[PDB]
């Protein structure tokens, strides 16, 4: 059995191979010495840590294990899951959705990380906790699945109003930007964490889009956790793509990218 | 009296010509009071840009020319560049209005190179949303003091005792403590810190890619959101400084666009 692990800010991905089986497994950061556990009773051919608590993964285990930096790793295992699922791109951005937002041009060869933002899952987390007092997470995405955010965005057309905007008029102009306008309308939890969604996904795949442009690809992938459970998140963000003229892309576990980039480096 | 208006989401813009220049702002849910002003004046030169400018032009009794606010807002911009001072060959501007317009002036026009729906209203929605307040001087005074650290988090919080990547200090995640800090105390000013905090790096780090993109160090920023607002000033400039950027602000920025329709 060889184990790949990207130890994150907030999930732990482990993937597991035996003769080209795949096993995928999550578990939470906070439960990392559960994982440090497991992997003590273990078997394990070769061991390869990636992600920001990999040291900590590393320091209590009883084996050696390589340690590589998550964005080689990430680049690795997605271009991996690419080439299984039947897409041959020549190139592309990736954006990792991760507890934050990571940003890589790919260009056929190797990646290279082109820009950050803390704009991800912790912020929909952390920001959905502040607006509905929610902590458990597939309680907070399923709620904001119900959420409406008309009364809470402002869209270009309410803004231009009866006159022809300079850019579409259903674009999002500012979020949260309606609030003032609906004082007396209601701001139940369901809508306010489907603007908290659609706030991370336009800056996002804004971001995304912009570097699309500037190294001159189409092709956008998008991989994270941050889109398990949360179908908003990935219509915001591939409306978005798809109306900027470009190609989005999720792949089968994405999200253990990292985690399967790892077993495959050298 | 030359006028120019800038009539846009959420302030009006006025600049008056007569020779000296004045400055008036008003909030666009008073656009009738600016209306009724304009009915009483013996105008020379009307012009209007801007969302609302429409909703102006409809309801006063004079003809006005109308201009499209990203062409007035770099022609304003040049003019109040120059006159304070500056020659820039070419730079970047960033539009923090109720949202965010980001343009690339290459020395001779504009360019709209992005935008985002971070900013001024953002800042006020969801700032009342966490803290239940709706006067702007109010929701922005409360911010200027707040701790971001239990709420935000940072590079080094992720890579823990190993070297991270990128810079430790960073911002991994804004909002992304919350979970990590329960027992704590969210105060409104530490939340609304936490607003301009995600605020203000979402619209400098587009700024800073579109400056990579188009190959210009200089950004210049504009838009009432800087409107007594040092917090929102300090998170743009030190991070646009950060990623090798020169950032600029302007006196009257926020007029660029009232400045421009008249020059257009
Ligand atoms: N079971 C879960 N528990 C908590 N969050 C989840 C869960 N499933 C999905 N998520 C979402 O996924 C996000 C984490 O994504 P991902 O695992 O890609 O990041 P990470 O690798 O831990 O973070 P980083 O790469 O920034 O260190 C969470 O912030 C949340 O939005
Ligand atoms: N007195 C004030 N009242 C309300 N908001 C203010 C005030 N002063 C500054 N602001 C801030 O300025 C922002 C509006 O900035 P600006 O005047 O540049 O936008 P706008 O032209 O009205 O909007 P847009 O160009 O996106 O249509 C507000 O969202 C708020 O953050
Ligand atoms: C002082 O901070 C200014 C704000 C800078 C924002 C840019 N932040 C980033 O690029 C980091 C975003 N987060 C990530 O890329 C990931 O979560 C990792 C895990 C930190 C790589
Ligand atoms: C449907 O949502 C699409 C996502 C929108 C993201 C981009 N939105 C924008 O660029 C508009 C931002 N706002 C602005 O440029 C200004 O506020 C104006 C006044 C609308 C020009
Ligand atoms: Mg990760
Ligand atoms: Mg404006």
């Amino acid at each position: 059995m060889k184990v790949g692990i990207d130890a994150g800010g907030t999930l732990i991905k482990i993937v597991q191979e035996q003769d080209n089986q795949r096993t995928f497994k999550t578990e939470l950061t906070k439960n990392i010495d559960q994982v440090v556990e497991w992997l003590n009773q273990q078997q394990i051919e070769k061991l390869c840590l990636t992600g920001g608590n990999a040291g900590v993964i590393a320091e209590n285990i009883n084996i050696p294990a390589q340690i590589f930096v998550e964005f080689d790793a990430a680049s690795q295992g997605l271009g991996i899951l690419l080439k299984e699922q039947g897409h041959d791109l020549a190139d592309y951005i990736f954006a990792n959705v991760g507890t934050g937002t990571s940003l890589h041009y790919f260009d056929g060869q190797s990646q290279r990380r082109v820009g950050g933002i803390g704009t991800g899952g912790g912020m929909i987390q952390g920001l959905g906790y502040l607006l509905s007092q929610i902590t458990d997470y597939k309680q907070l995405t399923d709620m904001a699945q119900h959420g409406d955010r008309n009364t809470i965005d402002l869209k270009v057309r309410h803004i231009y109003k009866d006159t022809e905007p300079p850019i579409p008029g259903d674009l999002t102009a500012a979020n949260f930007g309606h609030v003032l306008h609906h004082l007396d309308a209601d701001f139940t939890p369901s809508n306010k964490l489907a603007a908290v969604i659609g706030v991370v996904g336009e800056v996002v795949t804004t971001m995304a889009i912009t570097v699309a442009r500037e190294f001159k690809t189409e092709n956008i992938v998008y991989i994270g956790s941050s889109f398990h459970n949360n179908a908003l998140l990935r219509k915001v963000v591939e409306d978005y793509t798809v109306l900027r003229g470009c190609k989005p892309y999720y792949v089968e576990n994405g999200a253990f990218s990292g985690a399967i980039g790892a077993l495959y480096l050298e």
